């Protein structure tokens, strides 16, 4: 069975066969679409078919399918599973898996870069201190003095689920958020809950509007531990505007390295619960969401005042106006400091090229329109008019519960 | 099975049971979501009865007379008529209820908070294109109401054997012409280039301007369609000027006040109304973001940003975004200045969130297609962006249908 998608701006039609290789479920049915829902201890019983399926993919990709090396590896994995109840990926397989988990990330507009991912194997790590070291080196290598490089660090896989490695931070670098007694919030409202945990765990908060949070790291199921990233490793960018001299006086800055650390990487049935990965920012992530979301820094008001906009009627589109200027200032600041950033126009254009290339050489590209389309100026970006098919392929990155909700506290 | 939707900006959670009354199919499966796909012989006596029963059952419940004499009587009445005549006709009451609920159920429409204040014009006694033209002029004048726009639908006779279809061939009642140039590009409105050609190919004398209102191409009882010119005094237009930039008038821009979609099919109780133009009023972005700035449309973005002397050498200057905002400010300004109804995307999305709440509260849910409900600009600073939505197909409903010129036997 073949399925088609149409770009309605260019009339270009692409044929997806890859969707057939999909096993996992979307959340949708014949009678309901869950396309806009945010989110719609594994035994030896169900593990080898997962293992086999992955190794089949792996050896296909290296043109060794059916080879003696392929079959021997199947047998080796088999025996190791029935013997140890799990199994270990070779380095080659780990690297392939991590790249393809990104390649398959249907909500990610940056996937044109998927094959140049730098994979750091931290599966030998045993302690939080050890984790801190791996993460410091990740941050230093990824940052590259502003010339950002994609990277992922992979900590040991889940065993019995009682010995997980977790990074408790949702990102390696994020700013603290403080709920004040008068109801207002200091810093980043998105991080108030995590910030409180840190403080309870003994973190001494500067209580400023842009405090970098400590790393809260969990090794082998033990209680998590606090570490401070060396400030010289955290590259930041003062936010100013090319035309508005008063914008600097808003006192804003953002960090340069987006590094998501609370997701789970799944490869051939193995579960990697701590796998922080990083690339670089699309401007709108900071300038639209991180600044202008009502539940975030929410500086729309302030910028609109300084621009002397008509904030009386919404139909003055003062919000729209301020949003653009803020995103202008974010791109300007990063480029000025030679820190890698991509605008939403460049990025969506790239993606369409990536998508078309993926449909031809792979037979498809799973894509989530709800997430791919930028949070401003959607229809003047080429993904808006692009029909997309969304399905779930493995290896994949998955959501997982916040560790503080499931963790058994040692003490 | 009883599904929840959460708003991630406000943590409001709604429980959806209405979806369990869904009959039609979405195009998705458990393995694949087709949520971003644009579009993912007559009814027998067999399939027609249950569609009628289902519709009549919900009609008589809506009037709190489920299981009444009237209900069973009307049910048996239609039951009898279908077996005889092989189809059936709706009571006026049922027709109005049906049309209102096709709108209410339009999962892609952000303006549904107005759904029950629809004005239904029964045009089932129409027999000719001339008659269609008359009804359509009356619709237009009533809907326009001197700029105080009013929602309306006009319903022409229902399909019979598919050989006698009433169709309005225009995609909308009022739209501008699109002319292909020997120069290469496109003058007027590019979206409408093929239809403009058909009108000429059917005899229309094109003034070949930039804002030439298209004629109506009306088809009654399955005969060849006929050209008609809408009296210009019934076509309310708004000249587009900017409250800040004087040079904006010189772009020579205007748009019409009345959005009236005319190529969709209305389905009620299994019955098929292939001609049912309906209209309300514009959300600003419908004109300014899409009808002006889409690459496949007026695409005036370049000329606008030029006139603002923005740095157009790199995309990261966001000159497109900056222009796009100004244009939509002007569209809103112009319509408001000339006292023509219009709503901004902040206003409409906020209303839709309110509408959603109402529907979960009094009806147990509201089918909603996030991909189409979020406006084409400034998505995340509008409240629907952070709103989870469930999409499912309820009936009565509006449906897409083939373009008539791919179908019509001359
Ligand atoms: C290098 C440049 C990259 C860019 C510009 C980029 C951009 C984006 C953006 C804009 C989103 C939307 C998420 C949001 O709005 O919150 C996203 C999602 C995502 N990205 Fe990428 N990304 C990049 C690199 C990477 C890398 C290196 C990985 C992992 C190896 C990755 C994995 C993902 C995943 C798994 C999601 C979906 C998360 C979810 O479902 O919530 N990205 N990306
Ligand atoms: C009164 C104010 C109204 C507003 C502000 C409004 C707004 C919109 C918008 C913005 C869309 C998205 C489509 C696009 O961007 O091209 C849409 C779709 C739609 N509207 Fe509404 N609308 C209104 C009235 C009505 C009425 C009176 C009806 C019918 C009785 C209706 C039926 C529909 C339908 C069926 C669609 C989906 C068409 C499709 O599936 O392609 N609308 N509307
Ligand atoms: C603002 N929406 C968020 C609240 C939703 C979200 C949740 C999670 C998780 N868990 C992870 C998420 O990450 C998206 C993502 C992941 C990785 C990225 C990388 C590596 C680079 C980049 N520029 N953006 C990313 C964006 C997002
Ligand atoms: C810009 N995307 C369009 C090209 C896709 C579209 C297709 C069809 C059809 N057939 C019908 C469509 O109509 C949407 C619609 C329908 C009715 C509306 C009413 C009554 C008012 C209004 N302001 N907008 C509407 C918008 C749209
Ligand atoms: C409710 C909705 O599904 C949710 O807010 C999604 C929509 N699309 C998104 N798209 C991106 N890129 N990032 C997001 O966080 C979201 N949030
Ligand atoms: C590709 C995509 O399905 C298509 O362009 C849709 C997306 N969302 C839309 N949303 C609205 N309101 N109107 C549209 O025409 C579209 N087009
Ligand atoms: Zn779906």
């Amino acid at each position: 069975r073949f399925l088609k998608v149409k770009n309605w701006e260019t009339d270009v039609v692409l044929t997806d066969t890859l969707h057939l290789k999909s096993t996992l479920e979307t959340g949708c049915t014949e009678h309901i679409c869950m396309g806009s829902i945010m989110l719609p201890v594994r035994t030896k019983d169900q593990l080898f078919p997962l293992a086999k399926e992955f190794l089949d993919q792996y050896y296909s990709s290296i043109k060794r399918f059916g080879s003696k090396a392929h079959m021997d590896r199947l047998e080796e994995v088999n025996k190791e599973i029935e013997s140890t109840s799990t199994y270990q990926l070779k380095d080659t397989e780990l690297i392939y898996g991590a790249k393809h988990a990104w390649r398959n990330a249907s909500r990610c507009v940056g996937r044109i870069q998927w094959s140049k991912l730098q994979v750091f194997d931290a599966r030998d790590c045993t302690t939080a201190h050890g984790m801190f070291n791996y993460i410091c080196n990740h941050v230093k290598y990824a940052t590259n003095k502003g010339n950002l490089r994609s990277a992922i660090t992979i900590f040991p896989q889940r065993t019995d689920g009682k010995h997980d490695f977790r990074v408790w931070n949702s990102q390696l670098i994020r700013y603290a958020g403080y709920k004040q007694p008068d109801g207002s919030t200091l810093g980043d409202p998105a991080n108030v809950q995590f910030t409180e945990i840190c403080i309870q765990q003994g973190w001494k908060a500067p209580r400023g509007r842009f405090d970098v949070l400590p790393l809260l790291l969990q090794a082998n199921g033990n209680d998590p531990e606090l570490f401070q990233i060396p400030p010289e490793l955290v590259l930041e960018v003062p936010i100013r505007h090319p035309k508005f001299d008063w914008f600097k006086d808003l006192g804003l800055k953002w960090y340069g390295l987006p590094a998501v650390s609370n997701m789970l990487l799944e490869i051939g049935g193995l579960e990697f619960s701590a796998c922080p990965f990083s690339g670089w920012y699309m401007g709108t992530e900071i300038g639209v969401r991180d600044y202008c979301d009502n539940s975030r820094y929410n500086i729309l008001e302030e910028v609109a005042k300084k621009m002397d906009l008509d904030m009386r009627k919404t139909s003055s589109l003062w919000k729209d106006q301020a949003l653009v200027e803020i995103n202008i200032a974010v791109l300007y600041s990063f480029q000025s400091d030679k820190v890698t950033i991509v605008d939403h126009h460049s990025a969506t254009e790239s993606f369409i090229k990536h998508m078309e290339n993926e449909y031809r050489c792979r037979g498809g590209c799973p894509a989530d329109w709800v997430w791919i389309v930028p949070p401003m100026s959607g229809s003047i970006t080429p993904v808006f008019h692009q029909e997309m098919l969304n399905y779930r392929l493995t290896p994949s990155f998955e959501y997982q519960p916040d560790p503080w909700n499931t963790h058994v506290w040692k003490g």
